[PDB]
């Protein structure tokens, strides 16, 4: 008809401007400078991030309980990965009964995907690759919850693997995102017809599973059964292309970092750089979920937010390919 301009328009969001939402006391973190787009924080106070996604990879490393915290590079080490095409995008861990740390990351080692499990060697500052994961059903991973040390839902932003149909799968609007549960014996599709699923999260007693999908603007609200099966609860939707979801552990909240208009994150333009801004969500099974703008800004500080976690009155703010920002609440 020519209302696939119109399709276009509000799934790119392309009218949007950012009202600002100021913080006391933000400050760049100092060696972040190509991404930041996936980042959790443990119970301690060490925070992971993916670093360097084309569409070097890196791992980093704070220490959110000090002042004010340096990262680092962790050293992977191991001989079942290929460093030279490290190409690090969502992570999620999982700490197992006996306190072992497992850091999941998803990979992109060329047009692909896998799920790299690494366990984490604290005193040592490095990761120790254990496995790599591929399967079918994990096409196009943007994003994994970890529920075991190689248990995880995984999105799949798209449906197909090569970019070039990818790309014409994301433009036709065909909405054939969808969701996976993999686990060693037990790998199956739990939610499907997404336009760009991509965060993903759990709430801190497992029953729920929160899952963005970036172009409809939405945030899904799943039952999560002990069979590990999903069943849709609710549906929240936003004026702003939501990317990744982070949990806190102690209240549940939801912290999601936002892309306010997704022309300017699709197709980047110097000149015209996207924005960043971070939601909370409190009490997201309640009649009336309460959705507050913590920060927003127009990227003349930090462009592109993905993803933004808390710990102990401090919020961690990443981008896809640009800086990360660390500020007070
Ligand atoms: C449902 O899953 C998929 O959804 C899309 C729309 O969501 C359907 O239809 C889609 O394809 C047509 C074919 O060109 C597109 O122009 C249209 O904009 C789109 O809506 C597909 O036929 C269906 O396979
Ligand atoms: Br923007
Ligand atoms: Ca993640
Ligand atoms: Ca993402």
């Amino acid at each position: 008809f020519d209302r696939q301009k119109s399709s276009f328009q509000t799934r790119f969001n392309v009218h949007r401007e950012v009202t600002p939402v100021e913080l006391p006391n933000c400050n760049l973190v100092k060696g972040i400078d190509n991404g930041s787009e996936d980042l959790e924080i443990l119970p301690n106070g060490l925070a992971f991030i993916s670093s360097g996604l084309k569409y070097s990879g890196k791992i980093l490393l704070m220490d959110l309980n000090e002042k004010e915290p340096a990262v680092s590079e962790l050293e992977i080490i191991g001989n079942t990965l290929d460093i030279s095409s490290f190409n690090p995008h969502g992570i999620s861990t999982f700490i197992d009964d006996d306190n072992t740390v497992y850091l999941l990351v998803v990979n992109h080692p060329g047009s692909s995907s896998t799920v790299e499990v690494f366990k984490f060697q604290e005193e040592e500052k490095s990761l120790l690759h254990l496995k790599t994961i591929r399967h079918k059903l994990l096409p196009s991973v943007n994003d994994i919850v970890a529920v075991g040390p190689e248990h995880f839902y995984a999105t799949n932003d798209h449906y197909f693997i090569d970019p070039y149909l990818k790309s014409w799968e994301m433009h036709l609007g065909l909405a054939w995102s969808f969701v996976t549960y993999y686990s060693p014996n037990d790998v199956r599709v739990v939610a499907e017809g997404f336009d760009f699923a991509n965060g993903i999260n759990i709430s801190p007693d497992g029953k729920y599973v929160y899952i963005a999908e970036l172009l409809a603007h939405k945030i899904h609200v799943y039952e999560k059964h002990a069979n590990w099966t999903l069943t849709p609860l609710r549906v929240l939707s936003f004026d702003t292309l939501v990317d990744n979801i982070s949990v806190d552990p102690v209240t549940g909240d939801l912290w999601v970092g936002c892309h306010p208009n997704g022309m300017r994150i699709f197709f980047y333009d110097a000149e015209n750089p996207p924005g960043s801004e971070v939601l909370r969500i409190q009490d997201i099974l309640s009649e009336e979920p309460k959705v507050t703008v913590v920060y927003a800004e127009n990227g003349t500080v930090l462009q592109g937010s993905t993803v933004a976690a808390v710990y102990k009155g401090k919020l961690l703010i990443g981008t896809v390919f640009h800086k990360a920002l660390y500020c007070d609440l």
